[PDB]
């Protein structure tokens, strides 16, 4: 048995990581979904504040990622993407995670051009009449508390489910003494109906609300409310034929509807182009499907099937004027639409068992892309030539992969051949203040990206020793990358970009009590078209630790060590962040034990960054000038943070 804390998630299958968000981690997360994703090899943050990071995967970052929730997405609306999917998802209420790197699926959905991550929850098994509970409490440093409850009755023909949890924390501050603006506060509440007839099917009701609120370092604006919303339904046949194993159905709707202004969790600055009270709301309505059969027979498996999406954004924005201090604010005017996207697929994966050993597999995804611009007029305004104008394209996608078992060793082998081509995301086609050269504007002329990509790697699971280790190479074609000039503006545009990198990691059992396990992470980019590197990589990462387990008990030590960063692209990045500056490397250092008391209740406790480091990391964002920063000066993150934990389960 023998509780421990999760330093950092390996490889199980190839390609393909699986972890319980449900134990405690080491560097302990601010319960947003980026963070859950730092104990993965291969994954950087971007930083805002305390919490709702931008993950980056492999170097790439945005709708290069598919985040699934319960297999639907859920799209934020902040043009400047403050509410990142992730920014909607507290892990610890999931019941397991997943993530599959690179473009080696289709099952779940459109141009995953970096990979997806699957955030799911098991459906109730009971039987008997009966029940369960299991919760957690956190508290931490800085005001750092966490409550998180789930708990579920049900007999053998149907079940119910509520899970929640409430999370805050206050201004946390770092390694120099400077509390860096960074307060955050987030509920979660959802219920869950499950109907089982008899045990070949399965039909089941979900739904649930969020808020939260977060002062944002690098920000003019802070985040008032991120309220969140989601409807779902989902049926599952099992055995209805033979060769038709299961048949999966599912429905979505997600709502999210975000306020933002520069004076509910700040001031205006005076100096600023700000120095009004402004607000303004911004809602995304997201209406999804997806129809699936899988079926088996001799040595295959086929699964095929199709998927929908429509997906719709507004916005409206508060008016402070001139002679008098009246501030009508944005609950005051009209809705305003400027954007709608749909998107159907069909998609189908033939994995072939040939023989004992080797597994081919590969698969097709053929998607309809399409988009309405509803922007009257642009912002105190000028008129919109796109104005209900559309667009469209076709976009296939595809790949292979073999994997080969060893003769004498737990040895796989395994490389894949990736396409896949995407459509631009509503922060391409909107986000950008200028298109590309002689285009009126971003959303004309902003091409689809298609990625080439290849991927090869390796397990070892023996006894004491546990290694694996995944490499890619890959060239993008019409990459979609933002350029900034000094207010200060953004230009979209396509170029072309070769992409290596990889990582690794080991697991080695000392003694029946002493074990030890490392990684190392590595991405690098280049811009084939102006022949400079490409913006925003992370620098190579390494973290080494070692572990003591005795009966009941265990204490825990972990180095991260960075590189510093030098190929770096100035002013030039994503919709929300850019490069200017090269990375310092740095150092920290934390230790962890846990400790089982009972069966139902165990104790977790932590130190991050013992040694009260100041450092910033590369990809985390410039601080705002009229918080304290100097001119592109980036968020520190945290120093000495203390924090203790407590699982129960009945
Ligand atoms: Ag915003
Ligand atoms: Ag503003």
């Amino acid at each position: 048995l023998a509780p421990s804390v999760v330093t950092g998630v390996a490889q199980s299958s190839p390609l393909t990581i699986v972890t319980n968000p449900k134990e405690p981690r080491q560097p302990v997360p601010a319960s947003d979904g980026a963070d859950y994703l730092k104990t993965i090899p291969g994954f950087a943050v971007i930083r805002n504040g305390g919490s709702n990071g931008d993950p980056v995967l492999r170097g790439m970052f945005g709708s290069r990622l598919n985040i699934l929730t319960n297999g639907g997405m859920m799209l934020g609306a902040c043009p400047n993407r403050m509410d990142a999917p992730t920014s909607y998802i507290s892990p610890e209420t999931y019941d397991k995670l997943t993530v599959i790197k690179g473009p080696q699926t289709v099952l779940w959905g459109p141009g995953a051009s970096a990979g997806t991550i699957l955030f799911e929850r098991e459906p109730e098994r009971f039987g008997e009449l009966g029940s369960r509970v299991n919760a957690s409490l956190l508290a931490g440093s800085n005001g750092r508390f966490d409550k998180v409850l789930d708990a579920a009755a049900g007999n053998r023909l149907g079940y119910l489910r509520f899970t929640g949890n409430h999370a805050q924390s206050d201004d946390y501050e770092d390694g120099a003494g400077n509390t860096v603006p960074s307060r955050w506060k987030k509920w979660n509440g959802d219920v869950a109906v499950g109907w089982t007839p008899d045990e070949d099917t399965l039909i089941e009701l979900t739904a649930g609300k969020g808020d939260g609120e977060a002062r944002y370092a690098g920000r003019g604006m802070d985040g008032s409310q991120f309220k969140r919303e989601s409807l779902g339904l989902r049926f599952v046949k099992s055995n209805v034929s033979d060769v038709l194993e299961k048949v999966e159905a599912q429905v979505y709707y997600n709502y999210a509807d975000a306020i933002m202004d520069n004076f509910r969790l700040r001031t205006p600055d005076p100096s600023s182009m700000m120095p009004m009270p402004m607000a303004s709301q911004v809602d995304r309505r997201t209406l999804g499907g997806r129809l699936a059969a899988t079926w088996r027979w001799d040595d295959f498996k086929l699964v095929t099937g199709v998927d929908a999406m429509r997906n719709e954004h507004r916005a409206r924005g508060s008016k402070y004027d001139m002679m008098t201090d009246y501030y009508t604010d944005a609950d005051q005017f009209p809705w305003s639409k400027d954007a709608v996207f749909h998107n159907y697929g069909a998609f189908g994966e033939l994995t072939w068992f040939a023989a004992e050993r080797d597994r081919l597999i590969g698969g097709l995804r053929l998607d309809r892309a399409s988009v309405k611009d509803y922007r009257q007029t642009l912002k105190h305004a000028m008129a919109n030539p796109t104005a209900n104008d559309t667009r469209a394209d076709t976009l296939p996608s595809g790949f292979v992969r073999y994997e080969h078992d060893l003769a004498d060793s737990p040895t796989t082998l395994y490389a894949g051949l990736g396409h896949a081509e995407r459509f631009p995301d509503y922060w391409e086609l909107f986000s950008p203040k200028r298109g590309p050269n002689g285009s009126v504007n971003a959303f004309d002329k902003i091409k689809p990206e298609k990625t080439t990509q290849l991927d090869f790697g390796l397990q070892y699971n023996g006894d004491k020793l546990q290694a694996w280790a995944s490499g890619y190479v890959g060239v993008v074609q019409d990459f979609i990358l933002f350029s900034y000039r000094e207010g200060s503006s953004t230009q979209a545009t396509n170029v072309d970009a070769r992409i290596m990198g990889g990582e690794l990691g080991a697991s080695y059992q000392l003694t029946g009590n002493w074990k030890t396990d490392a990684s190392l992470a590595y991405a690098w980019g280049k811009n084939s078209s102006d022949d400079r590197a490409l913006p925003q990589i992370p620098p190579l990462e390494a973290r080494f630790g070692l572990t003591y387990e005795e009966g009941d008990w265990s204490a825990g030590s972990l180095w991260r060590v960075v590189a510093p960063q030098n190929r770096i692209a100035r002013d030039q990045g994503n919709v929300v962040g850019k490069d200017f500056d090269k990375s310092a490397g740095f150092g920290v250092f934390s230790l962890n034990g846990a400790y089982r008391v009972t069966r139902n209740v165990k104790l977790s406790a932590g130190v991050d960054n013992l040694f009260d480091k100041d450092y910033t990391e590369h990809l985390n964002k410039a601080g705002d000038a009229g918080f304290g920063f100097s001119a592109n000066e980036t968020v520190p993150e945290p120093g000495r943070t203390f924090w203790t934990k407590v699982d129960f389960s009945f």
